[PDB]
């Protein structure tokens, strides 16, 4: 069995957690999609199960059970929780806190304004998902984890109303690299030196983070509209950058560019990166913005 160090700290398959295959219950399916299924359950504690498909290689077993030791070693509001797993009955199983929103693009294409629902979502929404989500990579960063792959996609929320709380879900692309293709790398929210030399740094998630920023004040948009990996791998390493989302106050797109600087000692820190959400977050101005209603 393969250890795994996070923070300096070894851990082991036989220190997940293992639950009872006995108690547990599946509900309904949640989706499917890449590889494995992903069902609401029961444990009463209510959960969210992600299978490994009996039907695989021994390097995704592999995979599921480094994902496993991944989420269960993390300890933030802000990062999905690790209940527990079975992997000692087939399917293997892994169980997560179970996020009602579902994840954060579905939930910001589905909940845009419209006539029907005018004030379905305000600016302060989008800024307390984009505060969220960066206590979750500020945490990663002070602790020198890598996530690689900071996407709206891979975020979850607690819950569809007004409490809802946003955190990181999804680790799947830092598991790959801890140990794929081009056309599969996540190319549209990676830096140039990324794509190019394949370095990664506390950095690479800060572009990365500029990307989401812009997923969430566009309200769900696939980023560089209307281009391809390749087309946008060379603008971005000419400099080009994505335009505002429509609407964007100016204090919000500022954090986007600053986060994409050319260099990644140019771009700021996470905790930068908070300070100046707060700071827009108090802006009347910037709140008081309307979004675009469909
Ligand atoms: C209720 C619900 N509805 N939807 C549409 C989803 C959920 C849901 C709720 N809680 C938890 N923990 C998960 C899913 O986790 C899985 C692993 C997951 C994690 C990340 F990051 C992205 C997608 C994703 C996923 O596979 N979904 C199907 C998204």
């Amino acid at each position: 069995n393969p250890n795994y160090c996070f923070a300096g700290k070894t851990s082991s398959i036989s220190d997940l957690k293992e639950v009872p295959r006995k108690n547990i219950t599946l509900i309904r399916g949640l989706g499917h999609g890449a590889f494995g299924e992903v069902y609401e359950g029961q444990v009463p504690l209510q959960v969210a199960v992600k299978t490994l498909p009996e039907v695989c290689s021994e390097q995704d077993e592999l995979d599921f059970l480094m994902e496993a030791l991944i989420i269960s070693k993390f300890n933030h509001q802000n990062i999905v929780r690790c209940i527990g797993v079975s992997l000692q009955s087939l399917p293997r199983f892994i169980l997560l806190e179970l996020m009602a929103g579902g994840d954060l693009k579905s939930f910001l294409r589905e909940t845009r304004p419209r006539p029907s629902q005018p004030s379905s979502l305000a600016m302060l929404d989008l800024l307390h998902v984009a505060r969220d989500i960066a206590c979750g990579c500020q945490y990663l960063e002070e602790n020198h984890f890598i996530h690689r792959d900071i996407a709206a996609r891979n975020c979850l929320l607690t819950c569809p109303g007004p409490g809802r709380v946003a955190k990181i879900g999804d680790f799947g692309m830092a598991r790959d690299i801890y140990r794929g293709g081009c056309a599969m790398l996540p190319v549209k929210w990676m830096p140039p030196e990324a794509f190019m030399e394949g370095i990664f740094t506390s950095k690479t998630d800060t572009w990365s983070f500029g990307v989401l920023l812009w997923e969430i004040f566009s309200l769900g948009y696939m980023p560089y509209p209307s281009k391809s990996n390749q087309e946008v791998l060379e603008f971005v390493t000419s400099g080009g950058r994505m335009d505002p989302p429509k609407n964007c106050p100016g204090p919000v797109y500022r954090i986007m560019t600053q986060c994409w600087q050319h260099q990644p000692e140019d771009r700021p820190n996470f905790a930068i990166i908070l300070e100046r959400i707060e700071y827009c977050t108090q802006d009347p101005d910037v709140i008081n913005t309307a979004l675009p209603i469909e």
